[PDB]
C-alpha cells in the first residue's frame, strides 16, 4: 500500500466507526469473525460488517487497522467509536457484563 493509499483506507475505517455504533471489520471464512457475529445476533445487537476480503482497498484497510490499533487480526470489532479487540477481547466484555451496557451505551441495543 502507498502512503496515499493507507491515508484513504483510515478514512473509509474511521467513517465506518464513526457511523455505526457497533462494527465488526471482518474476513468472511474467519471462524472467529463468524463466533462474535453470532454473539451479537444472539444479544440482539444491530451491526455493520465490513469484508476485507471482498473490499479492493482490504489490505490498505487492514494496514491502517494495524497503524490504528496495533491489532494484526479479524475481527477487529469498534464500540461506539472505541476499539474493542478481536473475539477474545469481546468475549472478556461479556463476561465481566460490561458488553450490553457498551453496546447499549451507544446505539447499538435499542
Ligand atoms: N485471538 C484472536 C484470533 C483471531 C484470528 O486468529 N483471526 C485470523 C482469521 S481466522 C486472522 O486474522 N488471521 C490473519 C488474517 O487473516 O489476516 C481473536 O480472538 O479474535
Amino acid at each position: 500500500p502507498t502512503e496515499e493509499q493507507l491515508k484513504m483506507a483510515l478514512q473509509k475505517a474511521q467513517q465506518l466507526v464513526n457511523s455505526n455504533p457497533l462494527v465488526v471489520f471482518s474476513k468472511t471464512y474467519c471462524g472467529y469473525c463468524s463466533r462474535v457475529k453470532k454473539l451479537f445476533d444472539q444479544l440482539g445487537a444491530r451491526y455493520q460488517t465490513i469484508e476485507l476480503d471482498q473490499e479492493s482497498d482490504g489490505d490498505a484497510i487492514q494496514a491502517a487497522l494495524l497503524q490504528w490499533t496495533g491489532q494484526r487480526t479479524v475481527p477487529n470489532v469498534f464500540i461506539g467509536g472505541k476499539h474493542i479487540g478481536g473475539c477474545d477481547s469481546v468475549m472478556e466484555k461479556h463476561r465481566d457484563g460490561k458488553l450490553v451496557p457498551m453496546l447499549t451505551e451507544c446505539g447499538a441495543i435499542a
